[PDB]
């Protein structure tokens, strides 16, 4: 098959996601619209159902309105089945679950979304589109809980499939976190706290791991293609870790979590996370960087470049980053005035790297400054605005041109209002040329190229200003002039191509398992993949995609390469992780480990998954707050199944590495539920 085929569900780069809070999008049912307080018919109360649902969704698809704008998924509010209780908010005078995130049964749909039928619809109508489809799934929490007053909206219930489990008051079985709410002092204190007053899940308890597991097959097997986790800062990176094995194991699906990055806000666990979670991550550092040069004015081109250069330094897999310009939780891009900002940015986000999401109704210039306000019912579905038709002449460029969905980007030429980069896939190449300025012309000389000498056009087609080029055999292109807020793109599609890997999913692997091996120039005769000096087996092989089976090589990371059947080898995608075996979340806790000042407690140990005895990449700092208090550190690390460790403790700082004396502890992973290790410092 095609990287771009629609059945490709581990690879997103050449799609644009659009998003949908089903609730405010299309009421397509009104026999299925909440009744009394939960309902708002006149879509004035913000905070309550307006009645947007999944055949809704299915009517904008079958009518043409997506795919006519270039979309290639969707990525829709949470499926599962929320509280029906209306809370208290003296602004909105009601509060409700309109948005999807107070889960209540995972195991069940929300009955004003629609039925698993209407569901299933929507996938089926969505695939015979070519439309791939995404859901929000939010395992840190049930919905607003008070445990002294069990009273309060639904005691944060949860239910298996009807069955209660238990509610937030007298949580006997511990199903939640009693460590009262977070004040995100910490990173660890806004992991075992609650969010505000949602039930915080432990989901180191075995029967919450099992459940959430359980329930996330129910989806996988109705055949949704990508997932959106919500708040994975908010959750143990172990627990996720082992939680996305099973995932991956079972039918693996691009997958990508919601971190949130502040304006100039970078956080090196952010990083961590997004390299060795086995997900991917939404791009704040892009976004929040785009909306100070585009939208608020507080950073000019140099500090956008400088984004793309560091993001693309940090990100060990930035062609799986998922870019935005606003989302649910933002204040919509779009603050009045010229609209040419909003459109610069889409076409800049469009033909960037990573996955381009679009938060709905931005084509449609909609306004709205915080939460609710920037979640209104969909104002129009007009085909004529510039914005539709930016989406609608890039959108389709991302399968279009691999220098686009998988390419490197370089800054060609740039001041502070103007920025010219260029992306690149061997020989075929994209350049986009962009002036922020809405009241000034440039006079762009000495810009070189990597395109063909030759005369190029304006993809947009003059849409937004641009205008055709002439390079020359040395790459130069003959001097131009952009106009105010302009933006050009021209590009070269190659006709040949040699091997060329853009892409590589899951990046999380185990041996046995298949992998998919993304580009141009593979060949229609089976070559050679391999993992390190490895050959692995061929599942089969096209010129665009190769599927392969991970070969019994020891546990790490590895570079893949492959070679055509006439020994062209291609380049290398790196750092792809083969795990030693099905994950388990294992709680590994040290008592009596005295520090000095600023000095940390970390794990080592027999395995990669932890670290093979490599104190650089030892699992840490722990934690010593909420669950244990100092000198006793503890931390929830994803381990093989049924496996026998060797480990031990030390303390670092940056000029010491003091090790556990004695010898080294020992301990088998559980084959099936969460375990707990128990030991003391040995000295
Ligand atoms: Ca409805
Ligand atoms: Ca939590």
């Amino acid at each position: 098959a095609s990287d771009t085929a629609v059945s490709n569900v581990v690879n997103y780069s050449t799609d644009v996601i659009y998003q949908i809070v089903t609730d405010r999008f299309v009421d397509g049912n009104t026999s299925n619209n909440p009744t009394g307080d939960l309902y708002d018919p006149t879509h004035t109360s913000l905070k309550k159902y307006f009645g947007g649902d999944w055949q809704g969704i299915i009517n904008k698809i079958n009518d043409g309105y997506l795919t006519g704008m270039g979309v290639t998924a969707i990525w829709i509010s949470q499926p599962v089945e929320n509280i029906y209780a209306v809370l208290p908010d003296s602004t909105f005078g009601g509060s409700t679950s309109y948005h999807g995130y107070w889960a209540r049964d995972f195991k069940r749909t929300n009955p004003y979304f629609g039925s698993f039928t209407d569901f299933q619809n929507l996938i089926n109508t969505a695939h015979a589109h070519n439309i791939k489809v995404i859901i929000d799934f939010a395992p840190n929490h049930t919905s607003p809980a008070s445990e002294t007053d069990p009273t309060y909206a639904e005691n944060g219930r949860l239910y298996d499939n009807g069955t209660l489990l238990g509610g937030y008051t007298n949580d006997t079985n511990g199903y939640f976190h009693h460590y009262g709410g977070t004040d995100f002092s910490s990173y660890e204190d806004g992991i075992y706290r609650n969010l505000f007053d949602l039930a915080d899940l432990n989901q180191q308890n075995s029967t919450i791991d099992s459940y959430l597991k359980s329930a996330i097959k129910v989806w996988l097997d109705m055949g949704i293609d990508g997932i959106r986790l919500d708040a994975v800062k908010h959750m143990p990176f172990g627990w996720q870790k082992n939680f996305m094995d099973s995932i991956l194991s079972y039918r693996p699906v691009f997958t990508f979590g919601e971190w949130f990055l502040g304006t100039n806000e970078i956080d090196v666990n952010n990083t961590y996370f997004a390299n060795e979670s086995g997900m991917s991550l939404l791009d704040f550092r892009f976004s929040q960087k785009v909306r100070q040069v585009f939208r608020d004015n507080t950073d000019t081109m140099y500090g956008l470049d400088s984004m793309i250069q560091s993001t693309a330094s940090d990100y060990n897999f930035i062609n799986d980053m998922v870019t935005f310009i606003d989302n649910h939780d933002m204040d919509r891009f779009y603050n009045g005035g010229s609209t040419r900002p909003v459109e610069q940015a889409l076409a800049f986000t469009l033909t960037s790297r990573g996955v381009p999401a679009i938060y709905y109704g931005t084509e449609q210039y909609m306004t709205g400054n915080g939460d609710p306000y920037n979640r209104a019912m969909m104002t129009s579905f007009n085909t004529s605005t510039t914005a539709y038709n930016v989406i609608k002449k890039l959108a389709p460029l991302r399968k279009s041109n691999p220098a686009i969905a998988y390419g490197t980007t370089q800054q060609r030429w740039i001041n502070n209002d103007v920025y010219i980069y260029e992306r690149k896939f061997g020989n075929n190449v994209a350049l986009v040329a962009i002036n922020r300025n809405l009241s000034t012309s440039y006079n762009i000389t000495g810009l070189y190229t990597a395109l063909p000498a030759g005369t190029y056009t304006d993809v947009l087609g003059g849409l937004l200003n641009g205008n055709s080029i002439s390079v020359a055999s040395d790459g130069s292109v003959t001097p131009f002039t952009l106009s105010a807020g302009e933006v050009a793109v021209w590009q070269y599609v190659s006709s040949s191509n040699s091997p060329l890997i853009g892409h590589v999913g899951p990046t999380m692997t185990k041996a046995g398992q298949t992998i998919t091996i993304d580009g141009r120039g593979f060949g229609t005769t089976s070559g050679q993949v391999l993992f390190g000096s490895t050959a692995g087996t061929i599942v089969s092989w096209d010129d665009t995609e190769v599927k392969v089976k991970v070969p019994s090589v020891t546990p790490g990371k590895y570079n893949i390469s492959l070679k055509t059947s006439s020994g062209a080898t291609s380049n290398t995608y790196n750092n792809i992780n083969i795990l030693t075996g099905n994950q388990i979340c294992v709680r590994f806790v040290v008592n009596n480990a005295s520090t000095v000042y600023g000095e940390n407690v970390y794990l080592t140990g027999n395995v990669a998954e932890l670290g093979n005895w490599d104190t650089s990449k030892a699992i840490g700092p722990m934690f010593n707050q909420v669950v244990y208090q100092y000198p006793t550190w503890y931390y929830d690390v994803s381990v093989p199944a049924g496996t026998t460790i060797q480990f031990k403790f030390i303390k670092k700082n940056g000029n010491t590495i003091t090790w556990e004396g004695g010898s080294n502890h020992t301990y088998t992973v559980p084959s099936s539920s969460t375990g707990t290790v128990i030991v003391n410092w040995q000295q």
